[PDB]
């Protein structure tokens, strides 16, 4: 999964032509490791249909501040430049797929 930061956010996320799923994580976050596999898998499965990125809050806090993200793991969904939904915690693959499906 491609990393996204403060400098590529507008381009990669806000100007995307397809729905975007963003995974907010950090090296010290334990539960984050549990969803990492699920994120990579979904990115592959929906290639060409959605864009997936991961944002390390340690290196791009500016974005976390913009959307008022205060806890991780957090998964955000964007579509046409707008934040459509926020999910906190170790989300199961099935729940993420339900969301991906509604934005398609």
């Amino acid at each position: 999964v491609q990393d996204v930061n403060d400098s590529s956010w507008k381009e990669f996320v806000l100007e995307s032509e397809v729905p975007v799923m963003v995974d907010f994580w950090a090296p010290w976050c334990g539960p984050c490791k549990l969803i990492a596999p699920v994120i990579d898998e979904l990115a592959k499965e929906y290639s060409g249909k959605i864009a997936v990125y991961k944002l390390n809050t340690d290196e791009a806090p500016g974005i976390a501040t913009q959307y008022n993200i205060r806890s991780i793991p957090t998964v955000l969904f964007f579509k046409n430049g707008e934040r459509k939904e926020s999910i906190i915690g170790a989300v199961p693959k099935s729940t993420l797929t339900d969301s991906i499906e509604k934005y398609l």
